């Protein structure tokens, strides 16, 4: 026989790119229904806007339906490369962006469970079952996939996965009813029931297979080096610029420039932008909204950061998001600065809490200023960089379909933002209906029944390469930023436990993010 | 139908090398979980180096990883050949060596179990069960088979084999915390979690097979004759050497040598070397180490023995090791004098416990000598003999990846040593994940299934001639050393059991192993 | 560790216990005694290397 | 040069940077002006401390 | 000077050669030998790795 | 040129250097063969400038 | 060399903006070295020595 199935995973590097591709077996729940169950909590507040506790924020009510659908992520460049990988590809390329990649399913189960007789359960391999299977494709069922998960791809092999479960956000009416001051999210015309039955897609009888792809459009990729230079720190190390501005009006002189210095002065021939708030830590985060009741977070502009140390303090200005916080075996969910983004060059290009003068606004002899850490908008002739990578991270995520929409290049979360991307790939179990109880007594249910594919992911990212210097030092490295003695990546003995704070170490992440950028040229 | 499916083993000589091929069924386990359990005992002893027993020896602690995937090993000149066979081999060439072999899973049977309804246990045939199944053939994922392990290849027919699960050492951190003299192995940089389910591996439904295969690059071989005649008795048995010496300094004559005799003189034209101790005996044996507590035994150098009788004495040099000791259908920890090695020429070369004379070191008239069993250093001009062979035997052994390595021919148990050889087989089952319990109770477990194969290898052995001889006298013979009315390799029923060593022989090895030179020629 | 290829988990061949004429062959602990663990080689050529004395 | 052997090292394994001293990096030069605050070094380029060791990276025998 | 050998790692440094008995009462007369470790048939080992800086090639006679 | 690096508040005990870190860079020309030139001789190089809209040069009577 | 950077068209100052212009054209002396002094006396230095070019840049604009 011909067919050799098999594992897949692993990824090989390539001058001018790479490829990327894992596996993990999957388990297609059972539900014992389906129905999309509906949904319209009518406000998750005391109804309508008073005050108690840390849900009570109701940003404005909400529709929904879960479908039977269980869909599937695996959004993080983490799962593809593999450290001993990713930190490879950090030090040897200077860029990454996806091409294209596909999905497979493989090794399909099916296998329906009866119980035993009272004893206990009886699970067999069941054929005519099968996993229904669907890929989104031209785009009907709204997105998702690309909105902060924590339940996605198994990070490590060996470890099952148990897929979302499809479920979306219409919208429409919003009904002020109930009590008389509640509000509840209701549907509209322009509201939408998305039934995914309508529109064949295939089945899936045991040991099948499936398997479709798509090509990454084009895209920007994160470059993946330094900046051993700062962007106001180009011009002639030992010479004078132009003019200067000295005093005030009228009869004010033109002090031209200190050889050597006045590094104040030095004319920067752009100025960084696009700063809204990133002020460092002083419910409610730099949110716009509508009623101060209404709001909804963000990580913020991609143009700013949300972490690293100026100096010993690890800031976090804020707004931020920690990737799952340092935990030590255990999902609290509180836990202080534990493990998030890491630390930028953002920083070294006027990027973290920092001024904006602006000065005079008509005052006396440029005495008015003002210190704006929460503005700096836009100013034609820009520069700047962005939340660079991390090992773990957002991958990509679907833009919304709305007239302009200036730089969408990428995720809030660090990932590639591209309306249309690695359609949804749905696959409920089909089922598989008839009688259940005694043979006098009927029940038309569902026959228990799941199925444990074996889905296997394969990414191609466009390695550009990696710039040329003439650095004579060495530059960096790569290891993962870590706790000395507390390696990532690794096993550790619950055991001869941790000697300082106590930890079993059944492979952890590390402290502060996989930065990205850690190589670097000079611009 | 075509495909003949069936039981491969048995071996055909001819003229210049043979087949050996074997089979044997086997069981892949179940392990309900699978983490690779990482490991650091922190020292097995007292947690540092007192003194109470015999395991708190401490070797420097140590480090380890346990993986899910169970390998298998056949590393035994035995199976192969099968002593009716082994012997013919041995009296009719004069020398052995691996040309290739290979390896074939059959039969699968990956049938999960699912227990009664209390009342036991059912075992079912499943197909969507699969064993996974992996090559290393890359070299990736620290070697082992040739190292002791008294758990491989089930010696003989109709003998299932649970083949070993994959386990290793990485290196790196050892803290010295836990009490505050107390040794720990940790995780370092320079350590390696090798994690096996990362690099696609295939994967295999019942029936199923699959096979792989290597080339044993050249090497040489290990004589199969003996050397009717002394090193140092090759000259001319009736004749005077050049010129002996004769007193002491100055004024000494040239005393050329007596026709006939003199034999103490007679200069050898080399000189047996590498000795290392052997010395007869007399935890810790000969060992190399650091701290006298960071030891670590050996077989010692394969230029010397560890067995034989110079004169009815079997002398066991301490060091040594016993391939198995003769029990008698009880395997006992503790049974002295038991089936060790055999009797090599190397004796018959200078080779067990002897002096090493060196004399002079500046004394009056030659008076001050020495006598250096424990030394013999290597002298340019040597010779020499290894431990030789039995049908049991270690048969090949990974060198280590280190830069120069001095005649790494033969494994020190006696196999063969080579950088890349039979790259392991390992081949885990597939966790076929699933609900577990009632019909309303979940339980993401590991559904219960295991897998019986029937793997089957196949070795070739580039057998040299056997030499010339004008030997009238018809040469040793064959039969296994054995102890008279006990003949080895047979079954003697329990009943009208062993009239003197009482013994129910459901087959038993022979005493001192089965001596590989059994034949000889006159070098 | 040239010396830590070994069986992680196993029992080596047969290992040397006491003495002489009357001496046991304790076979090898299963996840240990790693002074045993019969290696099968030995690194060599050594000749003083002591520290700074 | 031979090829780097292959593992399967989930581990991102060691790294680059020449063995030095804190601070005090390597083929590089410190001002002998704002000298070093500890160790007082004009810094006119400077060897590392412990050679360039070379096996810094590794594999699994 | 040098730098941080992996021949640690494999029995390097100043380490003991015990030998054993050399016709003791039970094994006791043993003996520590770091100046020795003659070579036997079956090495295995490694050398003084590389540095950036080092020396490069020589004659042998 | 203007590396960038590592700040250390030394000196006196609130006084801020500027020096050398591991993201600093050493650029040494003299590493990446370039031209000689004895007397007389010449060498010549250029580029194109990318495209790039251009700096209108009229005014806007409205 | 930084990721987004809108209208970057032009130089703060009024020039045009591009990642990767006219890349810069070091002509440093070569350091002839060579003993200096006296007959007797040594002195491993740069024998001096300058040059003048006459460079010739030539543009062209659309």
């Amino acid at each position: 026989n011909p067919v050799k199935s098999m594992w897949s995973e692993g990824a090989t590097f390539s001058a001018n790119s790479v490829t990327c591709t894992f596996s993990r077996q999957f388990l297609i729940p059972y539900d014992p229904e389906h129905h999309y169950k509906v949904f319209s909590p009518a406000a998750s507040s005391c109804h309508n806007a008073s005050g108690k506790e840390a849900k009570v924020c109701t940003i404005t009510p909400i529709m929904g339906y879960s479908t039977p659908w269980r869909y599937l992520d695996f959004n993080a460049l983490n799962l593809f490369f593999s450290p001993l990988e990713f930190q490879h590809l950090i030090e040897n390329y200077g860029s990454i962006a996806p091409d294209a990649l596909t999905v497979t399913i493989s090794e399909i189960a099916v296998k329906d469970v009866t119980d035993k007789t009272g004893g206990g359960v009886q699970v067999t391999d069941s054929a005519t079952g099968r996993l229904c299977m669907l890929v989104d494709h031209e785009y009907k069922y709204p997105y998702v996939l690309g909105q902060g998960q924590d339940t996605l791809a198994p990070e490590l092999p060996i470890w099952v996965y148990f897929p979302p479960q499809y479920a979306y956000l219409t919208v429409g009416d919003v009904n002020t009813q109930g009590i008389s001051g509640d509000s509840k999210k209701l549907a509209s015309e322009e509201s939408a029931f998305y039934v995914l039955e309508h529109s064949s897609f295939q089945l899936l009888g045991t040991g099948g297979t499936a398997t479709m792809s798509y090509k990454f459009p084009p895209v920007p990729p994160e470059n993946l080096e330094g900046c051993s230079q700062h962007f106001y720190e180009m011009y002639n190390p030992l010479y004078g610029s132009r003019l200067g501005v000295p005093d005030t009006l009228g009869g004010d002189p033109k002090f031209r420039s200190l050889t050597h210095e006045d590094h104040a002065i030095q004319p920067q021939n752009f100025m960084p932008g696009p700063l809204v708030n990133s002020v460092s830590t002083k419910t409610g985060l730099s949110t716009g909204t509508s009623q101060n009741t209404r709001i909804s977070l963000r990580p913020g502009p991609v143009s700013q950061p949300y972490h690293h140390w100026d100096t010993d303090k690890y800031v976090t200005g804020i707004n931020a998001i920690s990737h799952g916080q340092t935990t030590y075996g255990n999902a609290e969910d509180k836990e202080y600065q534990q493990g998030v983004g890491r630390f930028p060059n953002e920083k070294e290009q006027l990027k973290q809490l920092q001024g904006l003068n602006m000065h005079t606004y008509f005052p006396n002899k440029g005495t008015q200023q003002y210190t704006d850490q929460i503005e700096r908008p836009l100013m034609v002739g820009s520069v700047w960089n962005r939340r660079a990578l991390h090992y773990e991270s957002q991958l990509w995520s679907k833009i919304p379909n709305l007239d302009d929409s200036f730089k969408t290049q990428f995720a809030a979360l660090g990932g590639w933002g591209l309306h249309q991307p690695p359609p949804q790939i749905f696959l409920k179990i089909l089922p598989q209906s008839g009688p259940i109880g005694g043979i006098k007594s009927m029940g038309i249910t569902t026959l228990v029944q799941y199925a444990v594919g074996i889905m296997t992911v394969t990414m191609t990212f466009k390695l550009g390469p990696r710039k040329a210097t003439g650095r004579w030092n060495p530059q960096p490295g790569v290891y993962p930023p870590h706790a000395a003695g507390h390696l990532p990546y690794v096993l550790y003995d619950p055991t001869a436990t941790d000697a300082k704070q106590h930890h079993r170490h059944g492979y952890e992440k590390p402290e502060e993010l996989w930065t990205a950028k850690s190589r670097v040229h000079p611009l």
